């Protein structure tokens, strides 16, 4: 959306749906050709198949997100927000929960669909206990 | 810097120097043709010059920054951080401060210098806060 408030509300709803773990509902928030860059500097994920794989991987990892303040850009489409993500590695037989402190930047269409997400987190943004 | 900890330590210094009000020292942390886009979307300063227009008006605005956690990109150069910036309230200079909740994204050089900064904040990211207990 181009209205800041409404734009933020769509991102808030995205995090609610990540938390709910409902892949189909999450994927439908994105445009069909939306790109996801997670982490920033690795391979860009592009289109529906890649989104699906990425969100299945997140729900499988039992991700929970606690978002910080949602900041709007003044470009009619961006939202940027620091978050704490917690998740489990499904290959770890101890299923140990890890925290990642990340920053997400979204851009949205004027109809309110997400068309890019970039996720900043590095090796040194990961914590345990 | 390509090493995440080093890259972060540099941005940590940037905020320290901003809070110190030392325009000389701040401007220097940038490269010659660094772009500062603040706010994102009403772009886009470029150049050693406009970085002094920039840093001088921050000092004039009595800006203080409280950064949160510094996250790194895995692109060998980005740092991204949510912060709270407080400054003078011109509508009520003496009684209140304006607070903006923003996200900064920096990209840095392999030497340690800032090439770009995009500061995300909107009209809905501004609060007014009590400033004195007179």
């Amino acid at each position: 959306m181009q209205d800041e408030q409404k734009r933020k509300e769509i991102v808030a709803e995205y995090f609610r749906k990540v938390n709910e773990g409902d892949v189909d509902a999450i994927v439908e928030m994105f445009t069909e050709n939306a790109t996801i860059e997670d982490p920033v500097g690795k391979d860009v994920r592009e289109g529906r198949a890649a989104q699906r794989e990425y969100f299945n991987s997140n729900v499988t990892a039992e991700v929970t997100i606690e978002p910080g303040h949602l900041s709007a850009g003044q470009d009619g489409k961006s939202v940027a927000v620091a978050l704490a993500a917690e998740m489990t590695n499904i290959l770890d037989p101890n299923r140990t929960r890890v925290k990642i402190n990340a920053v997400d930047v979204f851009t949205l269409t004027p109809e309110g669909k997400i068309d890019s997400m970039r996720v900043f987190w590095g090796m040194t943004d990961i914590g345990v206990w």
